[PDB]
């Protein structure tokens, strides 16, 4: 749920300082180090100058006065060191870290009684996101570091917790805000100074790729308790995928990899389940758009060899891979001929939902002579090939993609065989399906006709209404033929004409 959450974005404490004091910078940057000092002294009177404070003898805040505001120059490097120790503290603990702080790019109200620095606008600078990581974690660094001796302390004091002895993760972004702004000068006046500054979504994507390569681990897996965790991080893809550019059509390989390797058990069985909502996966990885995809199909048509023999979980997927043809509807080719091998493999004879696999396959004369003796088969209405037959339907409605309609008003003399075949169970629901494939073939006359099969539903109506007559002195038998007949109204949905009414 927190993957579909962090998709949907896509659309006792142990304070973990860095070392810092054993750290050592080289010292021309501490020459630097007087730059962002002098600068701090100097903004630091500036806010003073802000509210009218002026040097005097002493520490008194209601005097308007504070003795400390004095010039930097007047400054012993010890007093500014003072100043110095959370830069060099700092810039030692960016060193642990081994950042990158280098020479590059060129470097650079009334006034109030008393000093009067003049400063350089700092906070305007904009810091790039990668360095707003960096200062991010710089704050972090503060948080952890200031955290950890507040948490050292009170723990010395027999005290409890503070609100900021938290994680930085935590924050609210405003108190995020309180060290990441002292940061930002940090490394805002590193950028202004020009500095090379460095560590030294589409994140989702590559992770997702990253879940390809702890499925190579699942191939490690499929050498032979961490997979049952795959299978969940599996159905975690599943859920990903709910939620489904050259980088994704990467993951689409990924998603033929995974396929693959659930392949190699194609020939526990609700892990096969997620296999198959990964095939579902497979279908997106249909919608992204190197040839390794291709040889899915090889182990296809071997497969198609099996099926001459006459487990089927290898048939469903490639049903569902062709459904993925039928989003390439939505939407390597001597592939499509080894499915027209599969085609053959169906020709030579349960397996209906494969045939109707191969009619999503069919999306060259020869077909369309092939599907005329189809059309005569259809003439002869053992109606377990004419559902065999209902993939060549399906296809043949594919091939219309002219006289495909006067075919397909056979085909609805076709559903008229399905009329008479109708008169009085499972294979019809499957003759069902072809009435679906009837609702994509969607001329009166056949319908004037197919309106007198309505007649022999007003015959079937009575004998049933008087079988019910005979109820009031059994009727499930009735409800089924009901039932087809209703499959027979969805094609009368397909008839659905009224405007020439």
């Amino acid at each position: 749920c927190l993957c579909a959450i962090a998709g949907a974005l896509p659309p006792n404490f142990d304070p973990r300082p860095v070392e810092t004091l054993n750290v050592i910078i080289p010292e021309k940057l501490d020459s630097f180090i007087n730059k962002f000092a002098e600068y701090t002294h100097e903004k630091w009177a500036f806010d003073k100058i802000q509210n009218n404070w002026s040097y005097g003898e002493n520490v008194d805040e209601e005097l308007k006065t504070h003795p400390m505001l004095r010039p930097y120059k007047t400054f012993s490097e010890k007093d500014k060191e003072i100043y110095r120790w959370p830069i060099k503290e700092s810039l030692k603990a960016m060193i642990a870290w081994e950042w990158t702080i280098e020479k590059a790019r060129e470097g650079e109200y009334d006034p109030r009684e008393g000093y009067n620095p003049q400063p350089p606008d700092l906070s305007g600078v904009t810091l790039s996101r990668e360095l707003q990581a960096m200062a991010e974690q710089l704050a972090e660094n503060y948080h952890n570091t200031w955290g950890r001796k507040k948490k050292q302390e009170l723990e010395a004091k027999g005290g409890g917790t503070h609100p900021l002895l938290v994680p930085y993760d935590t924050l609210t972004a405003k108190e995020k805000a309180r060290d990441r702004e002292k940061a930002q000068e940090l490394l805002k006046f590193l950028q202004m100074n020009g500095y090379a500054v460095t560590r030294g979504y589409f994140l989702s994507t590559p992770a997702k790729v990253l879940g390809s390569g702890g499925h190579a681990s699942n191939k490690e897996k499929e050498m032979i308790f961490c997979k049952l965790a795959a299978l969940v991080r599996h159905r975690v893809s599943l859920f990903g995928t709910d939620a489904p550019l050259h980088i994704l059509a990467r993951s689409l390989d990924a998603r033929t990899v995974m396929k693959s390797g659930p392949e190699i058990v194609k020939a526990f069985f609700e892990s096969a389940s997620e296999d198959i909502e990964k095939m579902v996966e497979n279908l997106r990885l249909g919608k992204v758009s190197t040839t390794v995809a291709l040889l899915p199909v090889l182990t296809t048509l071997f497969q198609h060899i099996a099926q001459h023999q006459f487990l089927d979980d290898v048939q469903v997927s490639c049903y569902r891979t062709l459904c993925s043809i039928y989003s390439l509807g939505t939407t390597v080719e001597k592939l499509r001929p080894a499915l027209g091998e599969c085609l053959a493999r169906l020709a030579a004879a349960a397996f209906l939902e494969p045939q109707l696999n191969e009619y999503n396959a069919c999306s060259t004369l020869p077909m369309l002579c092939s599907y005329l003796p189809r059309w005569w088969e259809r003439g002869p209405e053992p109606a377990l090939p004419a559902g065999a037959p209902p993939p060549c339907t399906a296809v043949t409605s594919d091939h219309l993609n002219g006289n495909i309609l006067r075919i397909i008003v056979n085909n609805l003399g076709i559903d008229e065989a399905t009329w008479m075949k109708r008169l009085a169970v499972s294979r019809a629901r499957p003759e069902l399906l072809h009435s679906h494939f009837i609702p994509t073939i969607g001329k009166r006359a056949g319908k004037v006709v197919a309106e007198e099969e309505q007649l022999r539903l007003e015959a079937k109506a009575e004998a049933e209404e008087g079988e019910l007559l005979v109820r009031d002195e059994c009727r499930d038998l009735y409800a089924l033929y009901p039932l087809l007949i209703r499959y027979v109204d969805n094609n009368r949905a397909h008839w659905l004409p009224n405007a020439n009414a």
